[PDB]
C-alpha cells in the first residue's frame, strides 16, 4: 500500500524539518508498521495505546485532544510522517518549539487564543488520565488555581491567551506545560 512503504521523498523533508537523521527515521519507520501495519494510525487505536500506559484512569480524553494535534492534516489519521513531526518537537524540540506544540493542544478551537474553558478542558483530561482528587476546598479546586495561573498570564485581562501572552507566561511559569512534560 502507499501508505505502508516509506518513500524517499517523505524521507527528505522529514531530514529537512526535523531532528532526527535518515537512519533513525527508517528504524522508526520499522517500529510504526509492527505497532500500525496499514501505516495509519486511527484516534481509537492512539486512544488504545494510552491505556496501556494508564490503566488505572481513563486516557480517552487527553489522547483525543493530543490526536487532533498530531494529525496535523486533520485527514482523521496519523500517518507517520505526522507521528515523526510530533515526536521531533515534544522530544528533541527547543523551549519555543515546544511551548507553540503546547499552544496548539490547548487552543482547542484552533481560534490562535487559549480560553480559561479550553485551560480546564486539558486539565480534567489529564486528571481523568492520571487519577481524580477530591478536594474539600471550594478556593483550592483545580479550576481555581489554573484560574490565577491564567490570570497571570493574561497580561492584558481579555480573558484569553495569545501565543505570546501563554510563551512568555510559561517561561515565568511552567506549571502548565510541565504538565504535559514539556518544560
Ligand atoms: O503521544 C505520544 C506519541 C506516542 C509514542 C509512541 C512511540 C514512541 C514514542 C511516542 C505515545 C507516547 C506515550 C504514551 C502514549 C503514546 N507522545 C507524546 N505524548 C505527549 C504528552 C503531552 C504532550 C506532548 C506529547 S507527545
Ligand atoms: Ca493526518
Ligand atoms: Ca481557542
Ligand atoms: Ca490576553
Ligand atoms: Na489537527
Amino acid at each position: 500500500k502507499k501508505n505502508s512503504k516509506l518513500k524517499q521523498d517523505t524521507i527528505d523533508r522529514l531530514t529537512t524539518d526535523t531532528y532526527f537523521t535518515e537512519k533513525e527515521i527508517r528504524q522508526w519507520h520499522k517500529g510504526f508498521l509492527k505497532d500500525c501495519p496499514n501505516g495509519l494510525l486511527t484516534e481509537q487505536g492512539f486512544i488504545k495505546i494510552y491505556k496501556q500506559f494508564f490503566p488505572d484512569g481513563d486516557p480517552s480524553k487527553f489522547a483525543s485532544l493530543v490526536f487532533r494535534v498530531f494529525d496535523e492534516n486533520n485527514d482523521g489519521a496519523i500517518e507517520f510522517e505526522e507521528f515523526i513531526r510530533a515526536l521531533s518537537i515534544t522530544s528533541r524540540g527547543n523551549l519555543d518549539e515546544k511551548l507553540h506544540w503546547a499552544f496548539r493542544l490547548y487552543d482547542v478551537d484552533n481560534d490562535g487564543y487559549i480560553t480559561r474553558e479550553e485551560m480546564y478542558n486539558i486539565v480534567d483530561a489529564i486528571y481523568q488520565m492520571v487519577g481524580q482528587q477530591p478536594q474539600t476546598e471550594d478556593e483550592n479546586t483545580p479550576q481555581k488555581r489554573v484560574d490565577k495561573i491564567f490570570d497571570q498570564m493574561d497580561k492584558n485581562h481579555d480573558d484569553r491567551l495569545t501565543l505570546e501572552e501563554f510563551r512568555e507566561g510559561s517561561k515565568a511559569d511552567p506549571r502548565m506545560v510541565q504538565a504535559l512534560s514539556l518544560g
